[PDB]
């Protein structure tokens, strides 16, 4: 809801991909990763309500989604890991994003959609 | 030489063996003519398709038999096929690598032009 | 609206892919394609209301999305003429297919998400 | 021989080239610790990244440095780079290919492993 959404959707059953877990970090002024927000994608594969605009400050950020979990669970041994996506935000002023992944067992892709306020 | 076409599967990992792949040529009354066909390779790949003499400029269809590879894979697919629909242009760079990443639900194309 | 749905999406800009032409046709009983229903991309890249439940009959459907104008229009010369999508549809009963492409001037995708009403 | 990087850009229908790639492999405190890096040919490929002896089961990543690739081009783009990561597995095929599709909003990454 409002400046982050992340929408995940699979490409082998041609359906949203739910219940994967997804983290946003942030990187700190001492160049770490630090835990900003996280939450798990719905029945549409939707994750909304990770932050505010309040929140939501210039930086950069990191977008894990839990790839490898989604297909273990289907029964599915995958390639990767997880699918990162790491941006700066914000830099220009408040914009609301949307981060897309695509999954395969052995590939995916990820979309920014950004929208001005 | 002019024409490649290179097919990659993105469930398994691997290039896409023995995907039947048809190209058309557009002719003068709008419809589409057999040009030239292959299956894809132990690497994905077919070569061959044409020469530089028989490649003129013209608007082509590249025809990638999807659904026909998974369902030999027992896997249910969307497409009926995969469709690549283009002008050939002599300004530009002398082959055309026409590459695709395959799904169940969704294909990705994606033209490499070089010299 | 209800059972046929396209989204278009610009992978250059981020953006919704806005005022693209889709003709969508249906495969006739002489094996040729017969015009079924066209429009034009929203602000938001979506494009409702070609079809409903009862018209769109079991058979083999394609989306053409008119790519090359889109891009021309933009100052790109790009390499395909059209994304083209060519479906089996309600063969086992009626479902709602959202047929989704990202677009980029030497490459595209596409996707269809499908739910069973 | 065993990890390959191939780059192509969705933009241009070209090789990405003089793209910077670092890989890292996961050390036993969790941290990333630098493994090899190149830049990208002129067809979009580093090769010579590792050995058979050196690229042992673990946990790798591959970042690809596309921000600095797009601002060269003038063109404005989202991502930081593109990262790849994956566990090395002895019991699948000998050689991973890593090859990534870039646009400046979006990226699209396969793992092609062969023998
Ligand atoms: C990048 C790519 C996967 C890797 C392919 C590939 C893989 C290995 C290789 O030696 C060559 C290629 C060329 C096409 C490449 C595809 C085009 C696009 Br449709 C896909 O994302
Ligand atoms: C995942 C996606 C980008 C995001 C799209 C998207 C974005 C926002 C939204 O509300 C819905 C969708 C569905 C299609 C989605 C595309 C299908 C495939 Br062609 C592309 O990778």
């Amino acid at each position: 809801k409002c400046p982050l959404m992340v929408k995940v959707l699979d490409a082998v059953r041609g359906s949203p991909a739910i219940n994967v877990a997804v983290h946003v970090f942030r990187k700190a002024a001492d160049d770490t990763w630090e835990p900003f927000a996280s939450g798990k994608t719905s029945e549409s594969g939707e994750l909304h309500g990770l932050t505010t605009e309040e929140e939501f400050v210039e930086g950069i950020y990191k977008v894990e989604i839990d790839t490898k979990s989604y297909w273990k669970a289907l029964g599915i041994s995958p390639f990767h890991e997880h699918a990162e996506v790491v941006f700066t935000a914000n830099d220009s002023g408040p914009r609301r994003y949307t981060i897309a992944a695509l999954l395969s067992p052995y590939s995916y892709s990820t979309t920014a959609v950004v929208t001005n306020p």
